């Protein structure tokens, strides 16, 4: 039973690494390559989704949101004739539910869907990962029923922070948007420092809500760079709380949430490098 075999692996696989082992005696580059290749994709086949006309809202044919964690658009603000967006809820540290939503970058025809999701899910933070569509405005623009305005734009060494507001009827909400460039698909960032500063930027973001909404994280396909970013943050949280990290377990849990998260063995190895660097910053 290939399905049961996949699910059993993802629910049980693990390779705990103490802070010491991570820094001083990590698995060899060959061991990490073989370990990465063993992780099932958990990609859903087009047959496992019965959402007609979903293909026009997917950037890629074979990268699809797993039904169990798929973000469904209730259309409370619109008259749109479906529920579909290529996006999944992602669990965070210790399996906490709906900490993130991983999604593809909006297509010209899914920009309104994207802002609908941001409203419906009470998103206040968006992390965009890219290399050098513009679904946010220069000053002010309307997307479907939503009015979006930019209040501030700040250029940091490695990312740009925009403060936006989104308004529907009487209600206007703040949304922080972080655009991290110099990260090509199927590659790693230039070095781990900027990525760890991005993770810190996210941590430091003020949370106003009583029950915080998911952090939206996106990139072109919504799995490689999003998976690296989310795995990095969860790994840091594990190191800080427990003084050890199970990177294999983190990636397996991400794949349960959205098929294919973290695309390449080089990205998986870079996660180890990044977390070994973060470990040096911890107390003691």
């Amino acid at each position: 039973t290939p399905r049961e075999v996949t699910l059993h692996f993802l629910r049980t696989a693990g390779h705990p690494l103490t802070r010491w082992a991570l820094q001083r005696q990590p698995p060899s580059p060959k061991q990490l390559e073989e370990e990465f290749l063993k992780i099932p994709s958990n990609f859903v086949s087009p047959e496992d989704l019965d959402i007609p006309g979903h293909a026009s809202k997917d950037r890629y044919k074979t990268i699809l949101p797993n039904p169990q964690s798929r973000v469904c658009l209730g259309r409370a603000q619109s008259q749109e004739d479906g529920d579909y967006i290529n996006a999944n809820y992602i669990r965070g540290y210790d399996g906490k539910e709906k900490v993130y939503i991983a999604t593809q970058g909006p297509m010209p025809n899914t920009v309104s869907d994207f802002w609908e999701m941001v409203w419906q899910e009470e998103v206040s933070l968006i992390v965009m990962l890219t290399q050098l569509v513009h679904y946010w405005p220069t000053e002010e623009e309307t997307y479907g029923p939503f009015q979006i305005r930019i209040q501030d734009m700040k250029e940091c060494p490695e990312y740009t922070v925009r403060q936006l507001t989104i308004q529907y009827q009487e209600e206007r909400r703040s949304v922080k948007h972080i655009l991290f460039s110099a990260w090509p698909a199927h590659q790693t960032p230039e070095s781990a420092g900027p990525l760890l500063r991005l993770v810190a930027e996210v941590e430091e973001s003020p949370e106003t809500a009583a029950h915080p909404g998911p952090i939206v994280v996106h990139c072109s396909a919504g799995i490689g760079r999003t998976g690296c970013f989310i795995a990095t943050r969860i790994g840091c949280q594990q190191l800080k709380a427990r003084g050890e990290v199970d990177i294999l377990g983190i990636v397996c849990q991400l794949r349960l949430d959205r098929g294919g998260m973290i695309q390449t063995a080089e990205q998986y190895q870079f996660l180890h490098h990044t977390l070994a660097l973060y470990a040096g910053q911890l107390p003691e």
